[PDB]
């Protein structure tokens, strides 16, 4: 039970950040195609919001361990 | 029953977090990418935004950490 | 059944609001990008229309805690 | 039973109303972006619709609370 | 069994009624930015349309209290 | 059993009935928006439409009546 | 278990009835504000239609009533 | 169980059998406003159609009452 | 078990066929709308691609027959 | 167990094939709808990626059969 | 449980392996439909795509047989 | 449960694999199509997502058949 | 159940890992046809997006093989 647990835990966590990341890395692929000047603004934007989307996957991922000890 | 409940709260609370987030930076870099000049009041909808989208799930991480202990 | 029966409300409302907020930053900052002068007049909407999407899933998440306790 | 009941039902509604919430306000921001010489005339049906669609979210709230108590 | 099945049936019929009325009042919405000289005539398809969406979502509710007492 | 069935029944009825009728309602509100001189006639439809497509919800409905009594 | 069933078969043609008509109504809603002066010929095309998309979901409702009884 | 597979059966029979119908009936009249010369070309292809689309649902609903009977 | 075998293979493959035939008729209708001088070659691959498509559909349907009896 | 085995590798591999190949032939009347020269082209594409689209489905439904036998 | 076991990992394997190279056959047809010049490079793709795809559905098939004997 | 194990780390590593191949693959030939000055530098892109796509289904596999062995 | 949990956590990390890669894979590809100039600048920013994106889901295979050890 602790088993199943801590797999839906890590599981969904995978799931959300990985769709996450996803998202907002192609946004700033396609916007830095549409405007390559705006490469640096639109990078930053990208490493502004991986660390916000991550956030709560992270701490799903230690709840994960939380219940695995 | 505490483990699986705890997993669920958090990992759904995850798969909210992480998508909201990328809604939101997206939008921002696309808009950005968009309307360069507009930058910074687009930047500032993502950072009240953001806080405003992680609210509610951050309430079920709690929650979760309240079942498991 | 308690601790599920709480993970499953404040799961649900979790998803429930970061959406629900996403959806509606998301507007915001797209009728910004279109129309810079209405920033302040989105931004009127924007607040009212979270606090308006948040209620159910905070009503949720009040119950989420009642069942635990 | 009652606690899985109640949660299901607290759920739903929270999904129900939030998202429903979301798609009025987003469609209200939308059209004042696109018409804002009609903002009042939409956000009557905002204050319209918000109500209309949070009525039966909210009984089953009610009806979430008579299964707990 | 009696509390599972009054909240099956209120959750879903929450789900139901809350977005067919949102779907019909964001069309309300973005036929009146359109065709403001429509407003009127708009409105009373608003005014007839919710309440036939709402008809069944509203027996379902009578059906959760009959299951629930 | 009973509870859990009629609640099934009622509960997929009402998401039948309210969004069927809600894409019925918003293709008339959305025609109407582009054809106003039409209003009459496409209301005639959506009258008629309605009830057909209620027809086999409301059977359920009286099926999940059935279950109960 | 019969009632389990019962509810199955009709939620299910419920679901299949009310969306199958949604749709054709809707296309027809569609097609007439194109064409108005093809009122008739695709009123008729709904009208052979929609008993099509009824049959089995009647079958179905039939089925759930011998299940019943 | 019996009664469980029926259901199981003529439901997704009925859900086949009425969506099928409803995609082929709304691109016949989808195609007779695009191209209305067409009407009975179209209409031939929908009667076509329909019985093709109708059979594996049909022999469905045929093992559905084999299992109940 | 046998029952809700042969339930979720029949009810399976009738929404793979009725579906999958569909799909080539709905594009078979779309193409005859667009070149009604193709009208005879686009029919023929519909009555090659119909019997392919149903081809895996019908052997499931076989198996749930050898499942009932 | 070896029904239920049977009917879902079956019953999966059905909606496998049926939908692949619908979309595969789709393609090929799109396709040929657009240009009817290549007709032959399109058409022996169809044929090498039919085959190919169900040899998985295929070996699913030899498993099938192993586990009913 | 050998038998549910070997069901799955073949049913999900089959929907995988051929939706893939459906998606990949449906992208040779459309590109040979708008560039026939590339009929070969294209197929060229698909000759490597194809198995690309199928390598882990091919895996999977291989341990479902390992579950089974 | 080994066995159930082994075959939901197979089929669900099947899925992603799969189904990833199939989305580079496409972007693959669609850009080719698009620019065929590129097919070389297009498909070195290939080459070198696939394998990063596939490599957490891979390690998928290992497990399912560490669950096995 | 440890079985179970791991495959969970492993098919679950599969599936994001694959899927957001696939994602990224494509914008750059899309990227460098649209901006064949930017081949380098758009091919960084999938090197490090890729490992960004499978960090959580690493971490969920990590877990999968302590649930399994
Ligand atoms: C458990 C299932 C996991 C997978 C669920 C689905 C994964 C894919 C989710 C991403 C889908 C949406 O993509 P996106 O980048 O926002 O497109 C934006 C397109 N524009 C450029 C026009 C804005
Ligand atoms: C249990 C597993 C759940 C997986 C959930 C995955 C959901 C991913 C949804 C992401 C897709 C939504 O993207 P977005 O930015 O709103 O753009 C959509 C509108 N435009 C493309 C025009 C901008
Ligand atoms: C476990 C289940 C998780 C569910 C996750 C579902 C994610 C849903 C995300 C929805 C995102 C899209 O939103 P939106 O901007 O209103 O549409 C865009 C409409 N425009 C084309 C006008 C921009
Ligand atoms: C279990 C949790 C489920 C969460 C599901 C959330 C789904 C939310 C999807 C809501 C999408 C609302 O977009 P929409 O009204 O089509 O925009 C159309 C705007 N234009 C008319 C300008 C194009
Ligand atoms: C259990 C979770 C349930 C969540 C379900 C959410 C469903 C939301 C679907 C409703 C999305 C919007 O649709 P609609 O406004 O009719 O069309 C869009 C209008 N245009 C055609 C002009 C773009
Ligand atoms: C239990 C959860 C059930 C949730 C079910 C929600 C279903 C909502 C989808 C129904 C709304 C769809 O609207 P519509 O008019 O077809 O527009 C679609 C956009 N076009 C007009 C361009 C096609
Ligand atoms: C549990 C069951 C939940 C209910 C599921 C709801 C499904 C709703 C799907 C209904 C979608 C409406 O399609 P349609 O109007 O034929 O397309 C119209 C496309 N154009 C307007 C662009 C031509
Ligand atoms: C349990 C779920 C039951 C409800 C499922 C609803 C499925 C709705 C399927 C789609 C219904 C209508 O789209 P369609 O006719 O394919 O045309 C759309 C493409 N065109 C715009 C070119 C016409
Ligand atoms: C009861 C549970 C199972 C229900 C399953 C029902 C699924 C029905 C979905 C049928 C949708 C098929 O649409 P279609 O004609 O290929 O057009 C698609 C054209 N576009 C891709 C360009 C939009
Ligand atoms: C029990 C589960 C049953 C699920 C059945 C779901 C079936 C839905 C399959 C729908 C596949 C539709 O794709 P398609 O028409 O090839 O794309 C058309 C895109 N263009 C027109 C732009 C080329
Ligand atoms: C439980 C089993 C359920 C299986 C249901 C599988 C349904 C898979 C249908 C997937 C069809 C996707 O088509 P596609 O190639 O992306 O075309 C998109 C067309 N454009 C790229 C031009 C827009
Ligand atoms: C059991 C669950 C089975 C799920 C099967 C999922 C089907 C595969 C996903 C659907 C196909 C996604 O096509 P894509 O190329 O990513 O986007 C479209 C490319 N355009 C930019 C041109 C629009
Ligand atoms: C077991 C269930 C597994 C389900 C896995 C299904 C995954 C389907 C992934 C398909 C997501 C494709 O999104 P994308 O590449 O951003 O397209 C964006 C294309 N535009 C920019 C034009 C919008
Ligand atoms: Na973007
Ligand atoms: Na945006
Ligand atoms: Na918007
Ligand atoms: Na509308
Ligand atoms: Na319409
Ligand atoms: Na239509
Ligand atoms: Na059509
Ligand atoms: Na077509
Ligand atoms: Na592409
Ligand atoms: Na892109």
């Amino acid at each position: 039970m602790a088993f199943l647990g801590a797999a839906i835990a890590a599981g969904l966590a995978a799931v959300a950040g990985a769709i996450a990341v996803a998202i907002i890395v192609k946004a700033t692929i396609e916007g830095t195609t549409r405007q390559p000047e705006l490469r640096g603004t639109l990078q930053t934007l990208m490493f502004i919001g991986v660390p916000l989307a991550e956030a709560v996957p992270i701490i799903a991922i230690v709840i994960s361990l939380l219940i695995l000890f």
